């Protein structure tokens, strides 16, 4: 399975920052969790392939472009003119959002969040996550820093090798010049002879 | 300022994870913010250096060597069959720290930590700095894939160049070859035409 976690500013409490993480499988069409924490409670909703194709529906938005727009909104993707703002009610659970253009915002979806019951858990899974990725990735990133010192000393060894075999090769051209200013020499010394006979 | 993040299990909750963070500027010798929580409470503590040199000074510890083994026990470097053991009461607020061998073990380190009011605060820093460093560490691993490609790109362009130019003397050499036999044929004639000149 996948995820992403992002920083957001909820319109009613822009103070302070909410995380959210939307994971899910293969693809987001067919169905995504989506989870919200304050860092003390969460809040976590399933939004199944079907309200997907219902929300691209009753927005007369064709479903490509519209998972497209979800995408941008609740994962990456989104270029940096592409504003969203994020609404959540903690009392009816309706997380709603909306993307701001050059003339007014039009929400892009409203899904149903539902408090659980053991936050400190989800949190727990969540830092853990974010500690293993990382954890991974200084060791992926240690060891491609060893590949490029050693493909580094590759290049200029075989540079070396290659002009040792080249200045050997250029040699035998040098060789080949000499060789025939010999022979041509010792075809004039034969003409020269035969000539000398002719002329008496 | 640096900081450091690990996961630990307390003896007295072994079922759930805890996050230890450290924070420091320099070298922990100067000493430390440490910070604990379950993703639900938080308790934080500083320690000082007199503390620390204290410390070491009570266990008949060499300075340098104890702040080696708080390096291992509270962040990283800890060798693979090194084992340290953490303790805390939530009701006493009493943190401490053991070294575990076979067949013995040693107290290493305590702190008072105290209770946070505001422990959803502190844990959304923190859950910050973990996005910012798994973010940065993505991205360097997508540019290091980039760089490494660019490198095994110049190592394979040099080796077929250099077949190239290999080939070409080569067929420069042969080059000389067929004017090397076209002037004997060449000499062939003059010297035959000299030779019937003289019968």
């Amino acid at each position: 399975g996948e995820r992403k976690i992002s920083r957001i500013h909820l319109v009613s409490e822009p103070s302070i920052t909410h995380f959210l993480q939307v994971s899910w499988e293969k693809t987001l069409e067919s169905g995504f969790v989506i989870t919200l924490t304050d860092g003390h409670s969460a809040w976590t909703g399933t939004v199944s392939e079907s309200e997907i194709s219902q929300e691209a529906d009753d927005m007369a938005m064709e479903k490509g472009k519209y998972v497209g727009e979800l995408r941008k909104a609740l994962l990456s993707g989104a270029g940096p003119a592409d504003v969203y703002t994020f609404n959540f009610s903690k009392e009816s659970c309706y997380f709603f959002f909306e993307k701001n253009l050059k003339d007014v915002s039009f929400r892009l979806g409203s899904f149903n969040l539902e408090k659980v019951e053991n936050p400190a858990e989800v949190i727990r899974e969540l830092i853990c996550y974010c500690l293993d990725t990382t954890a991974e990735n200084q060791a992926k990133n240690e060891h491609l820093q060893k590949e490029l010192e050693h493909e580094e000393g590759k290049i200029l060894r075989a540079q070396l090798e290659f002009n040792q075999i080249k200045a050997e090769i250029e040699r035998k051209l040098a060789e080949k010049d000499e060789e025939m200013e010999q022979a041509k020499r010792n075809h004039l010394r034969v003409v020269d002879s035969l000539q000398t006979s002719l002329d008496a």
